[PDB]
């Protein structure tokens, strides 16, 4: 059908229903006429697998032989969405598959939706992680992704009773076709314990021990037949363990818990146990990994050029005093031999400023779980102590400040401060974070080692973020500068030599209505909705938080609606306001949030003076397969955290290049985006970081804007009275409450420039051609938005890898 989705050639097409019909048979055991839908996507899955496993072979060998650097990317998430259709457009089978399936009488894209998200994220970092591994296998880079394969990833949310309900995420009931199981090269991993001193050193024994099984996936870059690995390790018990006898045999569980379900917190650190288990196991099993892949190739002076470790967070920390652990109590290399790999190997990624997102493990859980890593780490403050007293002589406070021991109630070690000592490189995730990073949390260290301090601004890749969510884009943008953006994204900006051309103009409106019409009817099919789609599409999709602000984008749509029954017979632009994400379980406020909207929905979307004029819709269970929906068709990005509060954001960046316009604040990537269209072409409204602290230095006092601001008055009497909940009129005072006395994010200070801000949309989307022109004006100039423009920086800047775009033999 369309150009960028590759040849339906003949011989393609025949070998395909072949092995379909194989697959079905062989493989899943079931004739034509019992099979169900669920069957027929199994079978083409396993015929585009097959397709993988040559390359798959071909890649690790010639890995093998070449040894080039290794590039070892820790996670303790990897957020992966489905993987059958993004497998056929990185190999170039998807107008081959479509014909295939088509002539077996069967609708391909209604395959494509049977398949589970593989959800082993919360949101961005786990996303960023998945991006990551694309565009590393797309520019060649011998890259290997490790982390946990979870039972259980993020929950399904429900909404029951306008209130989030949690069910278990049981992604791999059915079996998941991409992985491989690897048991024979299942590793020990070890627990508790105690440290005895020898002769000879430090020995940790008396450990319980846990296994570690690996499962592969492969990750196939776009065109270049190079397939890299995704390992994920999954937790087993010993077969002596425990080993009265049915009790001992049912107790494996306590082991084998470990990776049995995500943590669902997204930026809020919670320190539990389980949790430090499931760290401590992925960085231990990895480890090993490495360890063995580079004695394979005595002399670990080598193991910096061979081997890069990089940190997705704090998260995988424990590598540093792990990899200590092995050089200097089984390698037996000196203290200061080792510490200098060390550091040569490790870089950390910070993707947070929030000081509830900080990761500060009390030592006695260290103590007795980790005995020798506790030891290992006091070295490593002392030695790193001694380094700053020598530079700052006398500065006391600068000792206590730095130090990775928090003195305190309980003692805690600050992990942070642990990645920065043992990592020669430390990079913020957009340019105002990082600079950020150098002014405040972490400025001793910046004045330390000035050095070690980078930005990487984020990045999305276009493979799955255009390619495969909005082939009618691609294909309009093919058609006029050619397939090798998809590659190579700064060629978008070939499109703003057709910002005035009508016919360009006309099919990028077409594409997005189309994108807007099929949203529509997914609406009404699958959760019985109604909505115009001649409305402004006004999306604000991500987890729900007190930072992230979507209670501003509820005041502002409570001012429309009041708007609208002050003068019901003037006209307005009508809007469908979706919403949508999930909240960690035990967040309270970010639960009654989410009731919150789904009570503004009930008021406004049954009132009849408002008529279709505006729609307030909740997306229930967003996740990356609703992502990859709901982004192509929206006209309008709400982006609006306070100044200085989300690092980078990513979510910002899929809009961007999908046709939608941004309002939002000067915040994490946001700055970059703006510059990048030119402010005209952008909505920015609100504080500027600079204006956030301005405010708290003489002290924010939300009853001000109360007392000042007639129109949000009139809105807090609505809440704190009971209008969006008659029967249960004070629902809301935990949200009044905090906006007029606890706000930490300073909803009030940006709500009158906010609203003034969309009246200026709302204008600009009543000139058609205007806005479209706006458009390509945004789309043309998000080539550096790019997660390949990211990876080749890593890979320069902090790797010392060369990237590469040329093919491997098929
Ligand atoms: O080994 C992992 C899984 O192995 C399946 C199996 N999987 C494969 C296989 C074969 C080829 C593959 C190519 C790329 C995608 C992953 C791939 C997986 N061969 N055997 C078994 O049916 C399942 O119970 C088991 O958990
Ligand atoms: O860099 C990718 C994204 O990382 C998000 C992020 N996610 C987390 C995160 C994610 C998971 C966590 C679980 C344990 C405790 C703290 C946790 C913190 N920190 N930062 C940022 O909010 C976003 O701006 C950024 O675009
Ligand atoms: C991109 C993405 C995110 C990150 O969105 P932000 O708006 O940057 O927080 C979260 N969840 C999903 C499913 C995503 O695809």
């Amino acid at each position: 059908q369309i150009s960028v989705r590759g040849l339906a050639g003949v011989e393609n097409v025949t070998e395909l229903k072949k092995n379909f019909n194989r697959h079905l048979h062989f493989t899943l055991v079931k004739d034509r006429n019992v099979a169900t839908p669920r069957d027929y996507y199994f079978a083409l899955a396993h015929t585009v697998r097959d397709h993988l496993v040559g390359r798959w072979i071909r890649t690790q060998q010639h890995y093998y032989e070449k040894d080039p650097k290794r590039i070892y990317y820790l996670s303790l998430e990897f957020y992966m969405g489905r993987t059958l259709q993004n497998t056929m457009v990185n190999l170039a089978l998807e107008n081959a598959c479509d014909e295939a399936t088509y002539q077996l009488g069967l609708d391909m894209e209604e395959l494509e939706e049977i398949e589970e998200d593989a959800g082993l994220g919360n949101g961005g970092l786990g996303r960023l992680a998945a991006c990551f591994l694309d565009s590393m296998a797309t520019l060649g880079l011998a890259a290997y992704g490790y982390g946990i394969r979870y039972e259980f990833g993020i929950f399904n949310q429900k909404i029951c009773g306008g209130w989030q309900m949690e069910e278990a995420d049981d992604w791999l009931r059915y079996g998941n076709p991409w992985e491989k199981a690897r048991p024979e090269f299942t590793l020990p991993v070890h627990f508790y314990g105690r440290v005895e001193h020898t002769s000879q050193g430090a020995k940790w024994v008396d450990t319980q021990v846990v296994l570690a099984m690996p499962y592969d996936t492969p990750v196939p870059g776009y065109r270049n037949n190079v397939v890299n690995t995704m390992r994920l390790w999954s937790a087993k018990a010993p077969n002596d363990f425990n080993l009265g006898y049915i009790q001992a045999v049912l107790d494996r569980n306590l082991a084998e818990n470990i990776s049995r379900v995500l943590y669902p917190n997204d930026n809020f650190f919670e320190g539990k146990e389980l949790r430090l288990k499931q760290e401590y196991f992925v960085v231990a099993a990895t480890l090993q990994d490495i360890i063995r892949r580079f004695k394979s190739s005595t002399n670990f002076d080598a193991f910096p050029d061979k081997v890069a470790i990089q940190l997705n967070d704090t998260h995988p920390s424990l590598a540093i005093p792990e990899l200590m652990r092995v050089l200097v109590d089984l390698e037996r290399l000196d203290w200061d031999k080792a510490w200098e790999v060390t550091v040569k190997t490790c870089a950390y990624t910070n993707h947070t400023v929030l000081p509830e997102a900080l990761e500060r493990w009390p030592v006695h859980l260290l103590e007795t779980l980790l005995p020798r890593h506790l030891q290992i780490i006091y070295e490593i403050n002392q030695r790193f102590l001694n380094r700053v007293a020598a530079a700052f002589p006398g500065d006391v406070d600068r000792l206590r400040r730095m130090s990775l021991v928090e003195e305190g109630a309980v003692k805690r070690i600050n992990m942070a401060h642990l990645c920065i000592a043992g990592s020669h490189a430390v990079n913020g995730v957009a340019r105002i974070h990082s600079e950020i990073l150098k002014k405040t949390i972490f400025k001793d260290f910046y004045e330390l080692e000035p050095h070690k301090f980078q930005n990487k601004t984020n990045g999305i890749t276009p493979r799955r973020w255009l390619v495969l969510c909005n082939p009618g884009l691609a294909e309009i943008i093919a058609e006029r500068i050619g397939e090798e953006y998809i590659s190579d994204l700064d060629q978008l900006r070939k499109l703003l030599s057709y910002v005035d051309d009508e016919a360009f103009i006309r099919d990028v409106a077409k594409v997005k209505q189309e994108n807007k019409l099929k949203f529509a009817a997914y609406l009404e099919r699958e959760y019985k909705v109604h909505i115009n789609p001649n409305s402004l599409f006004d999306v604000q999709v991500k987890r729900i938080h007190e930072y992230k602000r979507q209670l501003l984008n509820c005041l502002h749509v409570i001012t429309l609606y009041n708007r609208i029954k002050k003068e019901p017979n003037k006209f307005v632009v009508p809007r469908t306001v979706m919403i949508g994400g999930k909240a960690a379980p035990g967040y309270h406020m970010a639960k009654m949030i989410i009731k919150l909207i789904t009570a503004i929905g009930d008021v406004v979307n049954h009132d009849p003076v408002v008529g279709d004029r505006l729609r307030v819709i909740f997306l229930e269970n967003y996740r990356v397969s609703l992502a990859e929906k709901v982004i192509p068709a929206a006209d309008l990005s709400e982006q609006i955290s306070t100044a200085g509060t989300e690092a980078s954001g990513t979510g910002n960046m899929k809009f961007m290049l999908n046709g939608a316009l941004t309002i939002g604040t000067m915040d994490g990537a946001n700055v970059e985006m703006a510059e990048e269209a030119g402010e005209e072409n952008f909505f920015i409204f609100g504080m500027r970081v600079e204006d956030v602290d301005r405010l708290d230095q003489r002290g924010y006092n939300a009853q001000e804007y109360y007392d000042r601001i007639p129109e949000l008055r009139q809105i807090i009497e609505q809440l704190s009275s009971g209008f969006f909940s008659p029967k249960q009129p004070d629902l809301f005072k935990d949200i009044v409450n905090m906006l007029m006395h606890h706000d930490r994010f300073k909803v009030f200070a940006d709500y009158e420039e906010y609203v003034k801000c969309q009246e200026r949309v709302s204008a600009l989307y009543k000139n058609p051609r205007e806005w479209t022109r706006m458009v390509i004006r945004n789309i043309a100039t998000s080539g550096k938005f790019s997660s390949d423009r990211t990876i080749a920086q890593y890979a320069r800047e902090i790797w010392g890898v060369e990237p590469s775009r040329q093919r491997l033999p098929a």
